[PDB]
């Protein structure tokens, strides 16, 4: 009822053949341009869940409050057999990122005060900044974002000088590279809803020799997938610019 799309305004794309039979969309930003490029406005616009993707956030958050630290990011398998086998085992940062690993990262939030997160979700202008009951509020619930937002977001968490701490930005920048070689990194984290599979993310950004870009990929129908997302994102970048 309080939901709304994201009105905020601030060039754009056609890549509705990279998409197919699925249906979202994409959003880029060039820090030495200074220019957001986005194709399908208006679904860019409509507020989702960003179930794993804020993953980014709770992280962020953790190495803030001290929850979790450079040495001690640390935190034991509860010995609770779930279905990924990468998720049973002791974590690290890196680890539960990568495996996108859920109880890690819910036991960072376990350790945080609504009001510590509401203070850091205006800081952000984080979406809906609709906390629920406080549980796992992320996991399709009352948190919802924009694809748009995921960017601009993002962009202003890490670019912004602001009290986070670089080297805390650095933790996270290593827990989410997922490519390199000689011309890119690429960074990013994926991020897949559900009996159905209706909500498919992947943000990050990319460092390149010359510039800088942050961007995201949403999914809605097709095939909603955390993996086809990441896919798209990824023939659209080399489409683009290598
Ligand atoms: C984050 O998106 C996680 N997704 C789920 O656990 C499914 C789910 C269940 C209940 C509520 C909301 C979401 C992990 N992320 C993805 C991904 O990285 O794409 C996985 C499917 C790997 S699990």
């Amino acid at each position: 009822i309080t939901d709304y799309n994201y009105k905020k305004p601030l060039q754009i794309l056609d890549k509705s053949k990279i998409f197919g039979s699925n249906s979202g969309s994409f959003v880029m930003y060039s820090m030495k341009k200074d220019k957001y490029y986005i194709y399908n406005e208006k679904e860019s616009r409509k507020r989702y869940s960003p179930n794993s993707t804020y993953k980014i956030y709770l992280a962020m958050f953790g190495l803030d409050r001290h929850i979790i630290n450079d040495e001690n990011s640390r935190m034991s398998w509860n010995h609770k057999h779930y279905p990924f086998d990468a998720w049973n085992k002791e974590q690290d940062l890196n680890t539960a990122m990568q495996n996108s690993v859920n109880w890690y990262f819910e036991r960072i939030s376990d350790q945080i005060p609504k009001n510590y997160t509401a203070t850091q979700l205006k800081q952000l202008n984080y979406g809906n900044k609709n906390l629920g009951s406080y549980k796992s509020y992320w996991m399709e619930d009352s948190l919802k974002i924009s694809n748009l937002e995921q960017v601009i977001v993002f962009k202003n968490m890490m670019e912004q000088n602001n009290h986070f701490s670089k080297k805390a930005k650095n933790q996270l920048s290593s827990s989410l590279l997922i490519k390199k070689n000689e011309k890119y990194e690429l960074y990013g984290k994926t991020g897949t809803g559900i009996g159905k599979y209706n909500n498919g993310w992947f943000v990050g950004y990319v460092i390149t020799n010359h510039d800088k870009y942050y961007f995201a990929t949403h999914l809605s129908d097709g095939k909603p997938s955390g993996k086809n997302a990441e896919l798209i994102s990824e023939k659209i970048l080399k489409e683009m610019g290598v």
